[PDB]
């Protein structure tokens, strides 16, 4: 079954970008993300992000990927997030 | 002892660019490169380029690597270009 995503992306530039933040969320080391709206994400890496070939409900073909982060609450609520909203990655030891 | 580059870079934006160029310049592999001075040069990748430490002549330290293109009937003569000038890289020339 083709997996569809509310986003793709093919420029080299783009996928600079996506290469890189799966280079930083591979330490599996506690995290603070930020994405685009401002929301701010922070918790532990618990599925790692690996990008992916998906389509958009325009039919267009491109790479994007999704990464779950765990919150630091007693109950670690779950939150899985697209990769493409992000906008920077800082540690949190 | 500290090697010296016209240019360094420390900002991940910068960097995740940098590494991207690698993963697109195999070590023997042909391409065609577009460099930010409007010129662009074609051949081989005489060895898999690698990101280092550097240091400008103010004396700060950063990011940047270099990289040397052969060739045969091209121009002749090898070229080494420092990575921060590349603007993109394609396959197949």
């Amino acid at each position: 079954m083709p997996k569809y995503a509310p986003h793709v992306y093919t420029e080299q530039a783009q996928i600079a970008t996506l290469e890189h933040w799966v280079k930083l969320l591979d330490g599996q080391e506690r995290v603070r993300i930020e994405l685009d709206d401002g929301s701010m994400i922070a918790g532990t890496v618990a599925v790692r992000p690996t990008i992916q070939t998906y389509r958009d409900e325009q039919e267009r073909e491109g790479s994007n990927g999704q990464l779950r982060i765990d919150h630091l609450d007693a109950s670690q609520e779950p939150q899985w997030i697209w990769m493409d909203r992000i906008v920077a990655v800082h540690p949190m030891p």
